């Protein structure tokens, strides 16, 4: 279960299969540099407590790193090197002039006060402003961390440097240089991967079949959205049970009637469950709600023509050779949400000229993102004859691949 | 700065205005009983994971106490202490044989299993079942929890009890004896209250002039109440702008643009801002939205009749001493929403009775209540001259210093 | 034949036509309790005579249980457990608070003197008391029970108890906390399912149709209302003399009598509603509305 070495496997057959040679797994199974310091902060009640900070770069070989800050009492090293290596893979499936990068704090946000989270935030850039910067490796928000804590870093480190350096981190509040559009990315990306989708198994969106797993912030969403594309929504699911209409249900209904965390199975008596949803017939079904929910359990029981992730993980590696090879176009999570890693990079654009793009601007650039990406992979996995996921990887990896051979790293 | 003392000044004004000794406020500053327990839990992998939990019972004379019970990351001692006291201050508003009560647990309900919380709801229940019950402390569903929570509660304390004791907690389904006309209590509350205080101004409301801030599951529901009663809801807003209309806005043509986040503006951009929504002229203006839209830069220059808190602090303290003295009637957060109260009030009731309520029946019972309510804040504040969010204060800790010393506490 | 086994087939269809699977049928097709109990009793001879009891409890998933108490010679555990079943499922279609439950002791009491039932009845609360009461299981009267019957056992009880608990057990005169517009109630329930039958066949409460001559009736596009359905205004006055216990505050027949017109009325128009909606023969519709409840809390209180 170990996340670290089974990231690196990811890494490895991916590689092989596009070709490259044992040299090169060893030049990316490991972050070129991961720096761990030791950030000590003035507490509100005047004792010092030093805490554990990461900062992992995984390859620069194709531009400046990238990758958000997390700040969790389950941080760890291995975590954050693996998840350097994610943005790489991330940032490479959408194409862009970067590498991964990653960072953690080893502390518990929530038991911090504002003063101590602003000076917490304050060390961790003075600790590893040596190799970060907007030429560098640029952080953003991640697990706990939010606009607020980008502002804080983004004072320091231009305090520290004596000029504005907003391209540093991405994330800032609007004045600072964030991005328009930038709150929305992540979901109208699955928008255009799941519309994308349907084009190449000819499913009309209007009237088709469809079944969300989840109702939170995710599937609110993805719920509403192809309910008002005409399509029916047979299925929606929440922690506690789900919910199945072969006409497809009133999501306007259900949308009303949730309460703020995201459940609304629990007004209901007739009630379906979780696992009987993820089985239903339709045309597209959306896990949007938890991991590992499509196994070597039901991977040959689930009918649907497409299977788009929004959550993280839902669909296990078993699982996932037994959805291609019974036809079923799978879209990895990797790829569905590529659009707020695309977004950071529209921020880090924005802050290099000085000039800043309408929301209609970013939209428009967003979309041919995700439509190119989403076409990448598909092309690459049909060529191949392989799964979107491994082609997705594959896509993934190839720049950074071919950049550390061309600059001589092989 | 602190919410446990910031009820503690609450409190204490209010007994001073009502002309107690400092006994008073020595005896009802704290509850007379908070429980502390820890609660091991079995989780799915197999380890035994420690909870912590608390239920706070600020005052017994009038009655068992009445409070629910939330499962946040956030939930701390103070925090259930200071909610239990508003539980007092709003059994007292609205007239209830109750008292305050409330609990939370420490944990993240959305990094668990279903199996765990059930795990977890029973392990609650066991821990504090030597003070809770039917006549002692009756809880009910708040942040994180819901009717299935309230279902294996109910079950567990049964199960304690050797006898069905469906009284010892409220927001329960149906089937396990819960109330009907439960769902939209709150809402219809704010909307009795709106109603009795247009009458008191001698304004119809069948033609009145209706200003509401805020689109989402308040505003989309007073909103269309408004409209169908035959008010003109002339403003409507969310958090990228708002509407004007000096007609009447067509509630059920922007109902159907939401686009799930509660958001209408985007679509029209012929829009006002929440500055000048907040200062049309108006009879009756709602803030549903957010808090601190009315303050002392704002006050001076509202033109309604009459403001009807929809959310909590949605008026400071400074812009509250301003519109109570230029005569605009308001009716604070504190009252407009005790309607969630009262019918968890009804659904213990019936739980005494064994005898079950129609929805019309329990409809009656609530605007009785809630007119009964705001007929006694209205005497309070007029007849003493005050706010009437201090006199609301007066009225919900009044009979529990009126109790506290007819029992000889005091 | 078997009524048990019979009535174990009808909640197995009921529950398979709702859509609940196989586990809620090993929860719902016996009772969570049943208790066999051994009664010494004191003859007018100055004989011990030792009698056999049961009481059944369904299911508690929505609430006490609740049914009658038959004194007979052919009173049998199968007999008595298959009756609890069709408590729960009367309770259901009146959409009561209460489960199913059923009691039974082998005697014959017309070869027993008035001062002999009274010290049976007795022993029968003293032996099954640590399971029943006002909260928990509340019997009432059957074959060869009456209203002196349920004093005694309600005098029994209170006794045990050292205070008067009338909600204990229904049919109790109305010295004693009995309802008005009791002795009416039942056939009341027939006068009023034959009224909405208006806007047609309405049985006879003991089970006079077969089960093709079901089929063939609906097929006709004649309707017809279920025994289980149409006698179920006793069970409803019964829960009345409860919830006046419970309050202690007692009600006219005019209000017994307004509040059993409502209720036969919302019961014959959900069994109703259930056989058009899923063109099933409404004795059908009328197992699925009367386990529905029953089924649906077992499943939220976490039992299956
Ligand atoms: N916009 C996007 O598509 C997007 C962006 C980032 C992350 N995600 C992923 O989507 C998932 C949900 O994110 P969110 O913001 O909607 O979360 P959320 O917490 O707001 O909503 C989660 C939903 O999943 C449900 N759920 C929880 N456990 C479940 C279970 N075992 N079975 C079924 N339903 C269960 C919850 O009850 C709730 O309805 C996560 O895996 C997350 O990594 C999606
Ligand atoms: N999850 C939590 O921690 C938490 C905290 C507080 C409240 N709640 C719960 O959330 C619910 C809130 O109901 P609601 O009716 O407020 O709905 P909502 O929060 O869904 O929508 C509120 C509306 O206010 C708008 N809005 C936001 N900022 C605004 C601004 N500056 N000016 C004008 N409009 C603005 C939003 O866009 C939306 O239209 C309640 O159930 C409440 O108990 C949850």
């Amino acid at each position: 279960l170990n996340l670290f070495t089974s990231t690196q496997e990811v890494v490895k057959e991916a590689l092989n299969k596009l070709g490259y040679d044992e040299a090169m797994y060893e030049l990316l199974k490991e972050p070129l540099r991961l720096l761990k310091v030791r950030i000590p902060v003035k507490m509100d009640d005047g004792t010092t407590q030093v805490f554990t900070g990461y900062r992992a770069q995984h390859s620069d070989a194709v531009g400046p790193t990238k990758g958000g800050v997390r700040f969790h009492p389950m941080v760890s090293e291995d975590e954050v090197k693996a998840l350097s290596m994610w943005m790489t893979l991330k940032c490479g499936i959408v194409d862009l002039p970067y590498g991964g990068g990653k960072g953690g704090i080893i502390c518990d946000p929530r038991q911090m006060s504002m003063g101590e989270l602003e000076r917490l935030s304050r060390g961790y850039v003075r600790a590893i402003s040596q190799i970060v910067g907007p030429t560098k490796d640029i952080p953003g928000p991640d697990m706990f961390t939010n606009a607020q804590i980008m502002a804080w870093m983004m004072d320091e480190y231009s305090r520290m440097d004596e000029f504005n350096s907003p391209g540093f981190i991405t994330g800032k509040p609007l004045v600072l240089g964030g991005s328009k559009g930038r709150d929305r990315a992540t979901a109208e990306g699955v928008t255009i991967v799941i519309q994308e989708a349907a084009k190449k198994r000819n499913i009309d969106i209007k009237g088709a079949r469809v079944v969300i797993q989840g109702f939170g912030n995710a599937g609110s969403f993805l719920a509403k959205f192809m309910s008002d594309l005409g399509a029916k929504v047979i299925g929606i699911s929440d922690a506690y049970g789900a919910l199945h209409d072969p006409n497809g249900l009133d999501i306007d209904y259900l949308l009303d009637r949730r309460d703020s965390f995201g459940t609304v199975t629990t007004l209901f008596e007739n009630t379906i469950t979780n696992q009987e949803l993820l089985e239903l017939d339709c045309d597209i079904l959306v896990p949007a709600a938890i991991e590992n929910q499509i196994t070597a359990e039901n991977a040959h029981n689930i009918k649907a023509t497409i299977v788009v992730e929004a959550a993280n993980g839902p669909t296990t590696s078993e699982a996932t050779k037994i959805l291609t090879e019974r036809g079923i176009l799978l879209v990895p999570d990797v790829l569905a949400s590529a659009g707020g890693a695309t977004v950071s990079y529209f921020e880090w654009v924005q802050n290099n000229m000085g000039y800043y793009w309408e929301e209609e601007e970013v939209q428009e650039k967003l979309y041919k993102k995700m439509y190119d990406s989403f076409e990448a992979v598909y092309t690459t996995a049909t060529t191949r004859n392989i799964d979107m996921r491994l082609a997705a990887y594959m896509v993934g990896v190839r720049r950074t691949a071919e950049a550390s051979r061309f600059r001589g790293w092989v």
